[PDB]
């Protein structure tokens, strides 16, 4: 109850009040310097919220239809000792068709990785806690200042290895577009 | 009770597991190509641990005599979406009298800013949890493999404004040359 608590304010404290003000101005220095009025990138950060807790530790979404476009650019800023500590974060199109249909700032929540490494608790606990995670951080997220249309937290459970994440994100996209 | 155990298996689980066990091949790589057999930096991250929690979003030390001396070569990794997301570390020089006295790779555990973030609980309810929070990840450290004189927990309470973390550093580092 209270790990999924103190994770969703470490992950919003640690890291989201850090990057969330600053990337609406990175993305549209790429959104410039860089590229089709389809293909521009979202000005939000895309939060992807595994239920099973299942992040990996590099870039498989398996979803052959998002796929690393760019890197965005990089912001530097001294925390914690660390000077000119970087924050990466990776741009990826979205395809419908084997066409692009948008484009988009995603990452997982690794948070949720210390509740699999934790369960691997059972896995109905496991999925509690990240439902818990999901609730908190929604909702830290919703009376942050620094989170103004910034920040979309996708939440899912793929139910096998043969059953769309794509069309999931697509939608927010596109909603972004009717707004 | 909880909010410290799983901020501590969350820094393992997030960013000590992964940093770690590179850290030492960095480490050579800034002592031949940069850099005095006494100024040469510490095998070993040291982890500032202010049992006040009190960690700062920049790189203050208060300790006039722990400067910023240069940055480890950055090491780069797909994690969890991020393309070549960077890992920036920061050595420092360590002075008494004036003179370098050493060298480490020194920064602060930032999950502790969580417990401050929810204290500024009450003060001594933030005390136990930086003492559990550094209890648990001692004890993590300690079975953990990537961990293998590679790191250093250094927790401290300064009392006032007016009352030596360098000396303490200090300590760690000489105990490292006499071993
Ligand atoms: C893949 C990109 C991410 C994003 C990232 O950098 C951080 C996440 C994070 C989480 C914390 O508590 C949950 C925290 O508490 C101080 C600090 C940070 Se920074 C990664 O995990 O590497
Ligand atoms: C100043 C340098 C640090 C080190 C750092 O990068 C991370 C800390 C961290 C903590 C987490 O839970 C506690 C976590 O859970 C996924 C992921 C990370 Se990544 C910073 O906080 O920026």
């Amino acid at each position: 109850f209270n790990v999924a608590h103190g994770l969703a304010w470490s992950y919003y404290i640690g890291y989201l009040r850090l990057i969330l003000p600053e990337l609406q101005a990175r993305i549209r220095t790429y959104n410039q310097h860089y590229n089709l009025l389809r293909g521009a990138v979202s000005q939000r950060l895309y939060i992807l919220l595994p239920l099973d807790c299942g992040v990996p530790d590099n870039l498989s979404m398996a979803d052959p239809n998002i796929r690393f476009l760019d890197k965005l650019p990089q912001q530097t800023g001294d925390h914690a000792g660390i000077k000119d500590r970087v924050y990466s974060n990776s741009i990826y199109e979205l395809l419908e068709n084997g066409q692009r249909a948008g484009t988009c700032v995603l990452e997982y929540a690794t948070p949720l990785q210390t509740l699999f490494a934790m369960s691997q608790f059972s896995r109905e606990d496991r999925l509690e806690q990240a439902k818990l995670f999901c609730r908190t951080l929604e909702d830290i997220l919703a009376d942050a200042p620094e989170s103004q249309n910034n920040c979309r937290l996708i939440a899912y459970q793929e139910p096998a290895d043969d059953s769309s994440l794509s069309q999931e994100v697509l939608r927010h996209l596109r909603q972004e577009e009717k707004e």
